[PDB]
């Protein structure tokens, strides 16, 4: 959200006219671990909550019959096909935004990487062992290669589907 | 921001460890009629707060000192160079984003173009006489073909500096 030059917040989470559900509002916008994200930052290949589920975008289109944009995903987990269309976002006067959902990722430092899985630890310490890694944009190899060159600077990006975790990208922290 | 599986909000407004300036915050998280934009869906071309002023985005590079990514841009207004490094948000644990300030655009229907600039209109009818267009992108002529085409359908989207304002995009409302 914002904040308008008076001082109050304004939630992208309200629909036609922390922030909490007003008339007109879609209870869909208020999934935990979800982050509002406007239509236009949104490219092919971004991670996005379709019908409630993380997806990889492979297709964005216009609804002819509301002119709002449509995108086509598949599921991280399932590898199933997905189809949302965003919602519109009205939460001041002139402000109008065609937003969608997407997930909010968690970096965990890598320890070990055996048998396609990796140890991961939490920012708390917490050892998370056996995570699955994606197999998806070659993301085992790159984490590999990049684990074996330098390891404290490797992180993954996970997601979490309902206490069944995947690590689903990487990052490498430099500076 | 997001909530968390228990029902607590959390803000990207927040450093390292509405929402309000907590220790390790930068009170430049805080400016208002900004949203914060994670790293990954930035553009070339985007529009950004950068040094708190609003500028299109012209170079994305790494900090070597930091390793953060870097923005060059130039000023809507003033058409100066700026340049600013993104922030680090921990707002919960393992949640580390590198994040950038971008503005809040208002959509104005279009009455009239005449003289370089338009005529427009707040969705409470408040009518904004001799708004100017930004010289930019062909702006000027690609909404006044979508003037001339349907004039309903023509949107400029807004910016305000201090009192200043800017058509500085547009849409087109279909369905």
């Amino acid at each position: 959200g914002y904040y308008d030059e008076d001082g109050h917040y304004h939630s992208f989470r309200h629909g036609i006219h922390g922030p909490r559900p007003r008339p007109g509002d879609s209870g869909d916008s208020y999934l935990p671990n979800t982050v509002t994200i406007p239509c236009h930052h949104i490219r092919l290949g971004d991670f996005l909550m379709l019908q409630g589920r993380p997806c990889q975008v492979i297709r964005i289109s216009t609804s002819p019959a509301t002119g709002q944009y449509r995108y086509l995903g598949v599921d991280l987990f399932t590898k199933q096909l997905h189809e949302e269309s965003s919602f519109i976002s009205n939460p001041a006067p002139s402000v109008v935004v065609q937003t969608m959902l997407g997930p909010v990722f968690k970096q965990y430092r890598v320890l070990d990487m055996h048998d396609g899985r990796v140890v991961a630890m939490t920012e708390t310490g917490d050892v998370k062992q056996g995570l699955a890694v994606i197999d998806q944009s070659n993301l085992w190899s790159r984490l590999h290669n990049a684990f074996e060159s330098g390891r404290g600077s490797v992180r993954v990006l996970v997601l979490n589907d309902s206490g069944r975790e995947l690590a689903v990208d990487m990052k490498v922290i430099h500076g």
